[PDB]
């Protein structure tokens, strides 16, 4: 269960570099030099790293010197930068939003900040750029008219998309939904809301999703179903893997360590679909954990993914599972409901005896049990 | 606070006619004759009624005789039928889904059942047809590949949309999202997921949403924000009003009796946007309630809406509120971030002093308090 | 992974016998003869069966004949009856509550109904009697003063406890908490609330808990922590095992098929604590499932428990895990904070350098990863 | 709606003094001098203030000078200190717990820190001392054996209770339940769990609850029902008022601004029960809000409470409401189920015709609607 380059595992600098200052307590770890993160991640088998613009400054406040030290580390290790993003949430000026601040001068500041990091991302070869609208939203319904906020959100995203097209950066945008926290409610709270928003964009073709396991689970939604819809619409441009124990604060646990059963079926879907995107982890080591524990937790993300991958591969390869699937008539769902040359009257000429068929079973008990037994390594 | 025809209040037959058989107990009220519902609703000031195809049979099992008695009641009262829908969830053959049953013969049965009621809906003048995919989904991830289920869901909806176009019925379709119950997870679980799905339809122009207060709240989402996005995309084709106390079983309370503050801001948004759709109630009187209580609860829906409407009208008309809104700079959100003749270099030529502006306040405390005081009738 | 009598697995008649009529659809399975359930469960390795009084009537409406057929089946198989309970929730007269109905004649009916089944339970050798107050509660705050409802709840439970003492039945009572459903909120909504209530009872010594995995999880609570507190107070008199996917309707999935990670740690705690109670399953096979699927799902409960038991046994036996636990200083939590002969001034004479110790790590990353790897059968 | 001393309104220093640094951003307000808070709160009509030990140091790092400046402000204003508490959650040494840290030296540090502030609280006349175990818990099940953690929790609380008895401080302890945040799960997660824990204490008589509106609502529980049980057990020693929008991060909104309907019924219960405790607010002004907004938000807490108090007083005084309550037979719940001289055979001699009574209604529709109409100020 050792990670390989083909696994395309990657981490944000802000994950292993998180200082673990929470709502009720001080930081428990010192700032981590991104240069050390790049070397330690490379040594563990990570293929790539991602960053917010300001992550580069964790120990070096001079932006030019911080960028140079980052690139030197990437040169020495061969670590790739598949994606980058903007910090539009820490600085107090974004307290009311970034792209959707009431204050026009703040909105323009946000756009300019992204443009500078778009420039840097392209030079590093990042072909995907992530947008998490963490400050876009409100704590009360009177504070923000969401129709007008979406006007400004659409305006910012389409403006930036036209910018990258003018520069011929060849990049795609990935919107990261989140239902709440730090805002009482965040705009585009789920995979679905972001998909609906994307379809109104002038530049819709180059905008897709960066769904996060824990974010959809904060709303109690099924992450596997959401990823299925993202794949179905060809909008899975990025993914963020972690763990979460349902609707509460964003926990950012190690992938597989929240809803493990859902993680098993997520890996099953990613692998079986042949999705070729990076397996990116957006997690926090934990406030109990020291500097050495950090690398244990980074390894744990990749190892858990690899174990679940083997379990899911064995699950689908098992003749007992393929037999159970046929008993459930799962493959019959792929047959079109309507035939190619079939008219409305052709359809209404056929009848169905619903009373003869009312006692059909679908035998998911067997398939469900084989799935669980495979996950637990007992088959 | 007496309802008028312009209020466009309507009820489904299945709401006041619910027998109150739940997961753990028998029915507490006898079947209600739809003819009596039409007369009692008309007497209370309702403008319209809606129905599932099979609702018409509550006391009369002969479909032709049940339709005739329904139409006679509608004739005598002047009650309108703005919308109709299909029962694709009670009969055991739909236990695995209707449009997304594994069994092709069940999928075709579902389509034919809808087509018959589309025919009847058009004759009654319903110009909106509602689809709640209550059986579409699964209790376990192994049971249903959602990519393939969405293929079949899209296929059914587009097929039916082409049917109504061929018949020149002039109707629009309204998809009703729901996150769970009766299925462990339902396909298209939120307003967002349905919007994303609609955008892939061949007949996307004639398909929109029927969001339900309690359904989005079962996922902890902000119903006012979701309706705002539906309005923003011009997809609010129908609405279902009721109450809910967050993530639990679907409660179907009287509108305003769950999250009252959210109901206040929902009415504020519906009225201020000028949305002209019907105010439809999808609720249950309650298992403690007898046949007479039923009509008290129906009146309570309309009365609560009307009180909240007056409170929201007074809220926006208050000079103190308009002053607070200006202090918050709410109106400045409507100013485009980017000017019409502004280039990228024009934008990057301007700078922003983020440190000079870090202590700006937005003064939502005052606006929030005026909103609450208006809701509570104290202003 | 074959069940043995020492595993003490048991099922309620209402679990495998559930007809799968839900809030939105008809029953999909026919009534199941309890006689057949007793034989089929015995054949699968179940050790015991439990029942509501009225479960015995599923196919035989004559109570005396139904009891006789039940006892004959138990005689032939050697199946034990460790516990019994009362149906105080199906009949319409309980629509407002049973012990806490406003109507005094309903409260007295409830008490008499329990007394009759207490009599039958004793004859069958049940030494634990379960109380699920499923109708005790309200949908609105105005409907039920909970202080007065708890007066009546306490009165009923203490009255019944004195009855069983007068009869020398030697039984204990197990209160089953549930946060909601079918009521908007149920009285004694969690393990905690039931413990607090029990401590006010005259007969507190003979009253404890029947916690259910899915019930605490409907409130987002940690079932393992709750069982730990129940064990800590010596009040775990019964347990109900199933699965649930967080806050939504009560799902009654196969044990281990909801939050599998929590199920792993629950089995770890039950086994390591040496708790000797029965492992009772309160689940539903599923509405997609036919009569044959039912027994697959019953077997699946016991098999999943047994696999998790082996994984947890291997987890604790692993020297790597014991080493990780020592690194975390887990065993040091068992050392009393205060020594036996230590005064307040002795304690205040010692000082602690909090700044020297601020960077201590607890190394849960390693222990967490070993736990997950053991659950997944990879160690 | 102007606050008076009899309203007993109070605020923690940490509420209006919160700097609004959250999980994703910097502080937006400067540290607030507690001296200014005492004067500004007094001017607004607050009756009291409470504090964590370390709150006194917000602008003055010398503890003796900070205490002296605090007491001078209290002298000048006549503001009372009804309660105090300990910061056992900010400092990194508490990252694994305070009373339930694995490390014995940390547990003893926690106890000594509380003892010093118990000493100061007594001098200020605080007769209630609050314990929020915010760091007591875990993010994973392997990290903390809750049985052993509760041993140490009980040990600390009983030790401290014996200390205050030895000193003759005459104070009572108030345990503050919270389900999660900052820990994945917190020990004693609800009102119920704390009540059960209290009943095992040697010093149980002097230990009760400090329930917080938003904390129970984070678990989806009914705060009014929980307060009812606390009152019923005579354990409501303190209360914390704020607002929350269901299961998500702890929001700390202005009281009445989350679940307003529940706040209405909470005020109804507090006032009608005659509970004489302080009405304490534990809230945050909001990250959008500046130094002046802070006092608007403090006033808003008291004003919202007072408006709801008037609405609830008018509700109960309304003859229409008393008539509706009688129709519901609410008063009949107060009649004991069993008569004083009634034997088991006397009870079993009476019979109940359940079929004659199955169609009784309870008419909560009318009472519910009158309650909502009163809350909205329309009666
Ligand atoms: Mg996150
Ligand atoms: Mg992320
Ligand atoms: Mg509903
Ligand atoms: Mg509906
Ligand atoms: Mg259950
Ligand atoms: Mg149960
Ligand atoms: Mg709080
Ligand atoms: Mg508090």
């Amino acid at each position: 269960f050792q990670p390989t380059p083909e696994d395309r595992f990657c981490f944000g600098l802000w994950t292993v570099g998180w200082q673990e200052r929470d709502q009720f307590g001080e930081a428990t770890r010192a700032p981590l030099d991104p240069v050390r993160t790049v070397h330690k991640l490379a040594e563990l088998g990570a293929w790539g790293v991602t960053f917010h613009d300001d992550d580069l400054l964790a120990v070096e406040p001079n932006r030019d010197a911080a960028i140079a030290a980052f690139r030197k580390a990437l040169d020495e290790t061969g670590l790739v930068v598949p994606a980058a993003t903007t910090d539009l949430f820490k600085h107090p000026v974004f307290k009311d939003g970034a792209f959707t601040s009431n204050d026009r001068d703040v909105r323009r500041h946000a756009i300019r900040k992204v443009m500078r990091n778009l420039d840097l991302a392209a030079e590093l070869g990042a072909k995907t750029y992530v947008f998490w609208g963490g400050r876009e939203g409100a704590e009360s319904d009177a504070a923000k008219d969401v129709r007008v906020a979406l006007d400004r959100f659409r305006e910012a995203i389409d403006y930036l998309a036209g910018y990258v097209k003018e520069q011929n950066y060849g990049m795609r945008f990935a919107l990261e939904p989140k239902p709440n926290e730090p805002r009482g409610d965040i705009l585009l709270p789920t995979i679905g809301h972001a998909l609906g928003f994307i379809s109104t964009l002038e530049h819709h073709e180059m905008v897709g999703l960066n769904p996060e396991v824990g974010h959809e689970q904060m709303a109690g939604l099924n992450f596997v179903h959401g990823i299925a819809q993202a794949l179905w619409q060809d909008k899975l441009f990025h993914i963020d893997l972690n763990g979460q124990h349902g609707p509460r604060y964003d926990q950012d646990l190690v992938f597989g360590h929240g809803d493990t059963k859902s993680a098993f079926f997520l890996v099953d879907l990613l692998e079986s679909s042949g999705w070729e995107g990076p397996r990116h982890f957006d997690y926090k080591p934990g406030r109990t954990e020291d500097a050495e524990d950090v690398w244990v937790s980074a390894e744990a993300n990749m190892r858990t993914y690899l174990i679940l991958k083997e379990r899911a591969k064995a699950f689908r390869a098992d003749p007992e599972v393929q037999e159970a699937m046929r008993a459930c008539r799962i493959e019959e769902l792929a047959v079109p409901t309507i035939a190619a040359g079939e008219s409305y009257e052709d359809l209404r000429a056929e009848e169905f005896d619903a009373e003869a068929a009312r006692d059909r079973g679908y035998h998911y008990s067997r398939l469900n049990q084989l799935a669980v037994e495979h996950m637990l390594g007992s088959r």
